[PDB]
């Protein structure tokens, strides 16, 4: 396995130039830096080659996370949205190829954050989501990207909340590029069993997020790390393990992640960096 | 400790005729039925006497849960709302006294389910909330009612997410009727330590909700029951332990709780009964 970290660990806003964070992951000992997809549609052809070059220069592979906008909801009962959602993802995946990224994961069968001020039709949206993700699988294949559907706690998604639901979903999609993505934070809320969830996913497992129950760095929480590493080894998982910690109050990040308390009472960015350095040292040692 | 179940386990709305559930809780071995507050402002004087007499005839103790509407937000920056909230809780506490109910618990320092569309002002709402709760504490004292502030995960509340926060809040209030209420579902997300959260609440712990990580009945998940029974006994907790399992989709319970799958596929109410009877047997065994 390769071990990574989401960039938003350092940001207070959902937006940054990624090159500084590629360098930062290298100095702190990561193999992967995971980036958000939102700026990629607005990159120059040269801008994509800038980032691909710097990534390769540092020995770091890039992964991609994305929480779709409401305008990007492949499940929507509005035809015009489903058509645009397909527009966005088709263009996104080709730019992922140009940047030489082979993994995209998130609520990319729905939209994040969900708006529950609306009536929910899960069977209707489910069917539409499967059809639309099936179409996007063809594109993902042509660009060489694994299209990993993230299982989410009930407060952030409604279609895929358990690994069991994810299996039935990707089986109906029925395309090798559509894989399951699991997240220890989301798993900690919905799953009957953590090791059991990982084993249900099995060969369908294409991506893995790590984090503690309250989203601290791995090792500062009650996440069953020993059980997790046993289950990933049982299913021969060789993919990426990307820690997605959120410990900083304030900004749209602190507000979209619902951080309403300081998680590290007055600590400099040098404390966070060592916190990450220590966390990925612990992660490798628990899961490898 | 006395052991209870929330009525809404069997019900899809935040209210119902409670008298059959009094009798059902008795039949299934429970000491307590917890009931929703929403219909009680509309009960006749004879109704209140009838349900008090029914609970006594069945050896059932009644507790009350409430998630306040936006018009009952004691932290509100609108003085008209704060005033209606205080009128609402004053009248409710009197009706609880008429019904021989001595516990109210929930997000009764805020409103539930918090819409996060508005900009959240935590330092300001906190200060407003403490003031309103301290004023309700005096009403609580006169009606013989413990006012228990439920600590909630970030997705459902923002003022009180950890027991450490609840301690600071209730010490600011400084009134023995304003107590902390913990819940295994919400602790499972936010707390660094389950046992450490309980020991931290300590003498301030006034009410306790149980439920598995995904809100199954106790014993059908990963809740650290042994660690919880140890910490409750270490701190000398002698209040109620009320399980609040949510296993069915639909109505406003499904919607406020975000129940997006049927937890026990095709389970009749006789099955949910057996599950509750087995769960409270387990709960007494683990916690007493
Ligand atoms: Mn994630
Ligand atoms: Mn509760």
């Amino acid at each position: 396995m390769k071990h990574g970290i989401y960039y938003a660990y350092w940001e207070k806003q959902w937006q940054a130039d990624y090159i500084p964070y590629i360098e930062k992951a290298a100095q702190l000992g990561f193999d992967i830096l995971e980036i958000a997809a939102s700026p990629l549609p607005f990159y120059s052809e040269q801008q994509m080659k800038d980032i691909k070059a710097c990534a390769e220069a540092n020995g770091i592979t890039l992964t991609c996370g994305h929480g779709p906008s409401p305008d990007q909801n492949l499940a929507s009962s509005d035809p015009a949205v489903r058509a645009h959602a397909k527009s966005f993802f088709t263009d996104l995946l080709s730019r992922l190829e140009k940047m030489d990224i082979h993994v995209i994961g998130g609520g990319i069968y729905s939209y994040w954050p969900v708006d529950y001020s609306m009536p929910i039709d899960k069977p209707g949206d489910w069917a539409r989501s499967v059809e639309g993700v099936a179409e996007m699988a063809k594109v993902a294949e042509s660009c060489g990207v694994d299209y990993c559907l993230e299982v989410l706690n009930r407060f952030e998604g409604y279609l895929l909340n358990t690994a069991e639901e994810a299996v039935q979903f990707v089986q109906e999609v029925n395309h090798p590029r559509v894989k399951i993505m699991l997240d220890t934070f989301h798993m900690n809320i919905e799953e009957d069993s953590i090791g059991g969830a990982i084993r249900r996913a099995g060969q369908h497992l294409g991506h893995f997020h790590t984090g503690e129950c309250n989203r601290r760095v791995p090792g500062r929480g009650r996440t069953p790390w020993r059980e997790i590493g046993e289950a990933l080894r049982d299913i021969g998982y060789t993919g990426a393990v990307v820690m997605e910690p959120f410990v900083r109050m304030g900004g749209q990040v602190g507000s979209d992640i619902k951080i309403w308390r300081e998680m590290n009472p007055g600590a400099d960015d040098a404390q966070l960096d060592l916190d990450a350095k220590n966390a990925v040292t612990f992660q490798r040692y628990m899961l490898d």
